[PDB]
């Protein structure tokens, strides 16, 4: 009886993992995620680089990070306003690195930018028509989250 | 060995449990929850309003509440058109509660509103510019629910 | 000890299918579901027919099909482009059937189609006037799926 009761839960739980994920799947299709792309998404709030970092995290995803035209495209229609990525130049300033690893391979900077000016700049937007400004980290802009194609 | 399986089921169910309080989050920030702010959203489907409260009290919301002016504003984005609000006079005529319990407060009534015109009008409607409307509980409008901060 | 630990994690995956089936009403709820009634829902990706049908499977839901003029006008403001339709001659040519099954009991097919144009045509979009016309399978058009009342 108890291998026999163990043996079905064991088949309930493989059942509702499965599940879970088909509801995983379906809610990242309502919000816009395209077939084999990265998912984007926000909740249109704008605070600091270090809350945007936390709550990505929080929910197990990244700040968004453009890795081709493609995707910045993609994150400037989800963002509307100016939002934040995953990208700073904290360690070597003019070098810009992701918050996941790696130098900087795909930018589109706007005019004059990046400037690091005032006090200095090493997080970056992406504003009006989806260009780069490198802003202050401690300036409050739109949260967009990535999570994996 | 069955209590090797039995220790692997209560880590197969707490991973579960974590990934759908994950997924519960996600959907939240999605619809956009803002942190530490409860949240509204609506199917766009207009009903009486205890038809409103049924579906809000199913899904473990309430009628949505203004509590403030961002709220209301809130509120009055999310729903688009006219919108039941959980503040009724049901129990006494004239003296406004909330359906949670308690007197109202905050209140963003339109001039010359709450009449109680004709035999009656119990309930509330957020309407034009985010005011507010007494108007007839049988009456259908869009339900809006929130759900905790 | 191993009985009872038993027993409570029959409650606990018990607990967790409730809580799952809230959070997919709640999914719903967000994503348009009208009381009593199916819905549609789509990533405003286009692309080739069986990459439809493949998604909407994934999903478990179908590609949308329209039974009569308000669920053809739902699916219309769901997509708002051109959308892929359950329906297709592949099996036997001007013998338009369900992909679920069937001969086409509701129409609405815009004057003169279906066609089978130049090369040929086996599959319907509903178009930007609510209307149908046959076009390739190959082509790319919104991915729009349908889930039950
Ligand atoms: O110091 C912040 C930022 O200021 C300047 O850019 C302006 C801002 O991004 C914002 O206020 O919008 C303006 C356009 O409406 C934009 O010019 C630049 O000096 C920039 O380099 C700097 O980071
Ligand atoms: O905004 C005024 C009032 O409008 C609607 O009710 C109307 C009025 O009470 C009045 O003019 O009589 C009409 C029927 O003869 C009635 O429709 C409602 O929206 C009401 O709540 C509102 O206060
Ligand atoms: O509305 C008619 C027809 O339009 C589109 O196809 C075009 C026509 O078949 C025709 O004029 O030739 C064109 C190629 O030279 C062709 O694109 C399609 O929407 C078709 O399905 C429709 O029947
Ligand atoms: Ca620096
Ligand atoms: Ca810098
Ligand atoms: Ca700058
Ligand atoms: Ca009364
Ligand atoms: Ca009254
Ligand atoms: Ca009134
Ligand atoms: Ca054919
Ligand atoms: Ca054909
Ligand atoms: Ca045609
Ligand atoms: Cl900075
Ligand atoms: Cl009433
Ligand atoms: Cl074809």
């Amino acid at each position: 009886a108890i291998e026999v009761k163990l043996a079905n839960m064991e088949a309930e739980i493989n059942t509702l993992k499965s599940k879970l994920e088909l509801t995983n799947k379906l809610h990242a299709f309502s919000m816009g995620k395209k077939s084999g792309k990265k998912f984007f998404v926000t909740n249109h709030e704008r605070m600091p680089f270090s809350k945007v970092k936390a709550l990505c995290s929080e929910l197990r995803g990244t700040v968004a990070i453009p890795r081709n035209a493609e995707e910045n495209k993609a994150i400037q229609e989800v963002a509307k306003t100016s939002a934040f990525l995953g990208i700073t130049d904290e360690v070597t300033e003019g070098q810009f690195m992701y918050v996941t690893g790696g130098r900087l391979t795909y930018s589109n900077w706007k005019k004059d930018e990046p400037n690091d000016v005032g006090s200095g700049e090493d997080c970056v937007t992406i504003v009006d028509n989806g260009l780069w400004n490198d802003i202050s980290c401690q300036a409050s802009h739109t949260a967009v989250c990535e999570f994996p194609a």
